[PDB]
């Protein structure tokens, strides 16, 4: 029903290399895949009410995860810093439902999320394509 | 002393169509680990012992399967998930090995080699040519 | 009207070692044409007939083995060069289909398949499951 | 003998998104190969003399081709912007020899070079690691 794609923008050399190291999807609303072409990502859900995590490693080890799903028939995103080896996107991506501590983020159905971690390296995840069943957002490093 | 289990894919009959990666997890244990890739191989480094991870495979015939990659009291393991539902995700399998989720036993078993046949009709063979040592590799067999 | 082959490669035996993608060419007649990637598969986008494109793998045990895939007067070939030197990349293959560099007579054929042993003993198959249209589909296999 | 490691920073959203379409390896010093890995790409060369180029396809059919070498033991770099369908990196690898008209480029020997095409993409090409066998370097999209 839905699909989220995804293309990376890692603009600031200072902030190491992200690569991506673990990619997940939530089994809510009949689960769903992830999918890559031409160096976009893409997360097809089964319908409204699911999500998926991608965790970032850079190069200078910091540990990132992006969660981007569909709520409420809206899209919604989240950016996670500061990660600690054992957090994974196994550990984080189910902390946003059955009341994980991080389900508040996701009902704000956010089109648009930035952070810095507490090493400077700003994430954000801004909606290119915020309505409709394809979606798209661009992650951006700085 | 982390580990590393390296995995190298063969699809052998166009019958069971053909199988693609949808998803990646690590287990939380042990410090955990990540997923890379490279030169066509995909390697699972672990924080050590006590963890693992899983390659979930969709092939274009809608067939949905998941290999299952750890270390158990240093010495690795392996399992196979046939038939899956689209609903029954990497983050639905992996953690049934742990914590009494329902699959702890193969873990348990700390197996060099396993093989199954799906319902559907495909076989799936996982065995590991390195199955000794930090650095363990295995062929994820499709056929 | 452009063309799309797409290529899916199944790697069925571990003797033959396991072979990875080392070079991507694309021939420029017919207005050029790219190589993309998904889902595992690998498709040479032309911008119509008269061209084509060369894939270099390399194994785990050293070979080097080169497909290439094109259209000719609006009807698909294929090619398997095996035995390849280490300077006899793609950049040397691909042009030799033309300009009679001395593979013309193959490319010509227009070949839907094609198959051919290596000294060493490499066996590689390249069929079209999708012979006709603007949208041809082959697997690459090796064995 | 030699190694080139390339990692891709797409700095600006404005650009499009550039994505590799070819993958070439020049056939002097004993040839070479293309690798990558945690999204570095490596040239991997049987020794100084020779050369590989990347050809990208922004999301808006912008085509520009990469060019990095070993030349006299000294790496050397080369971008080109503004090329037609039909220019592919197999067209253009070979001009670099042979007196093909970029021949002096290569020589040049650069471990640094930008341009920026006539519509406005500027593409740098800066060596992280300009000396040695496993040579390093940035590609910047801006």
């Amino acid at each position: 029903s839905y699909s989220i794609t995804l293309r990376v923008y890692q603009t600031n050399r200072d902030r190491g290399y992200f690569s991506i190291v673990e990619k997940t999807v939530w089994h809510f609303a009949n689960g769903g895949t992830w999918s890559e072409a031409n160096g976009a990502h893409t997360l097809t859900q089964g319908g409204s009410g699911t999500s998926g995590v991608l965790r970032f490693l850079s190069t200078k080890g910091e540990r990132i995860t992006v969660a981007v799903g569909v709520h409420n028939y809206k899209r919604w995103c989240d950016v996670v810093t500061g990660l600690k080896p054992d957090e994974t996107a196994l550990v984080i991506n189910p902390q946003y439902y059955n009341n994980g501590g991080r389900d508040y983020v996701r009902e704000k159905q956010l089109a648009e999320y930035s952070v810095t971690s507490a090493i400077g390296t700003k994430v954000e995840v801004v909606y290119t394509v915020a309505e409709g069943n394809n979606l798209e957002a661009n992650v951006i490093f700085s």
